[PDB]
């Protein structure tokens, strides 16, 4: 495929202004919820015995259309995410070449507990895998995190946070990424409490703005034998906070998809 060059793609380096207004959600959504006048959906996982969490969608007409803010205090593993919701029995390759331009501010080191994640997230199903562990996949492309008491938020996380096994590395979008596979044994999932696998790409140089060539990660995992199967659930921008008290505030989250010749198939938002 050829890199898209369409003028509607917002240069991430330019998206430096605080967005305003927005619609805020303070409770668990119970899965994907569509957003009004948008191709995207949000999800919130906010445990009631935890403290106050929020996701604020900045709307259809600013910040690339998928931009959001989130806050947490004493979360018990808060996830706020927004982007593509699919879950229509189609493989990731059906959605062609997927990209996400982003630019955010966030709170600093140790404001999100012992573990946290910022980047791209979703699930995929592989009913064809012979090993039942491999039939459901939770995935992360980790651009950034909040560090902890042991490592700076400027150092990449590793297996001490993720669990599991380093499979290898590759370079895309200006950094090396370390690829990790983990098995979650009898744990909560989009299919109920069961055993499933997680795939991670960890960005070795954490960053708060740039473009993610998402499809490249999918191609790389599969190439290493980490198969995603033929039914992708979603592909969303995520902030996950294990604990602490902090914030995430995007000026830009813009998903787009292009064919192999670089023609835009989908972009948000919708002159003389």
């Amino acid at each position: 495929n050829n890199r898209p060059t369409d003028e509607r793609i917002i240069d991430p380096s330019t998206a430096n202004t605080q967005l305003t207004g927005g619609v805020t959600y303070n409770t668990t959504s119970g899965g994907n919820k569509p957003l009004a006048g948008s191709p995207y959906g949000y999800e919130t996982w906010i445990d009631t015995g935890g403290g106050v969490c929020s996701l604020t969608w900045y709307g259809a007409d600013q910040g690339g259309g998928a931009a959001f803010k989130a806050t947490w205090t004493n979360p018990h593993d808060f996830l706020g995410r927004l982007g593509y919701f699919w879950n229509e029995n189609k493989p990731y390759s059906h959605y062609e070449n997927i990209y996400c331009g982003f630019n955010y501010t966030r709170s600093g080191r140790k404001t999100a507990g012992d573990y946290s994640y910022i980047g791209i997230y979703g699930w995929s199903r592989n009913p064809s895998a012979s090993n039942s562990n491999e039939r459901l996949i939770e995935y992360y492309i980790v651009e950034d995190w909040f560090g902890n008491q042991w490592q700076a938020d400027t150092s990449p996380m590793g297996i001490n946070t993720t669990g599991g096994t380093v499979m290898g590395s590759f370079t895309v979008d200006g950094s090396s990424y370390q690829i990790i596979k983990n098995t979650r044994v009898n744990q909560p999932s989009i299919e109920g409490d069961k055993t499933f696998v997680q795939y991670f790409s960890i960005r070795q140089s954490p960053r708060k703005s740039g473009t993610i060539s998402i499809t490249e990660h999918f191609r790389k995992w599969e190439r290493l034998g980490m198969k995603l199967g033929d039914n992708m659930y979603e592909c969303k921008f995520l902030i996950e906070a294990g604990a602490g008290e902090g914030f995430f505030d995007a000026r830009l989250i813009q998903f787009y998809r292009a064919d192999n010749e670089g023609n835009i198939l989908q972009i948000t938002p919708l002159h003389h």
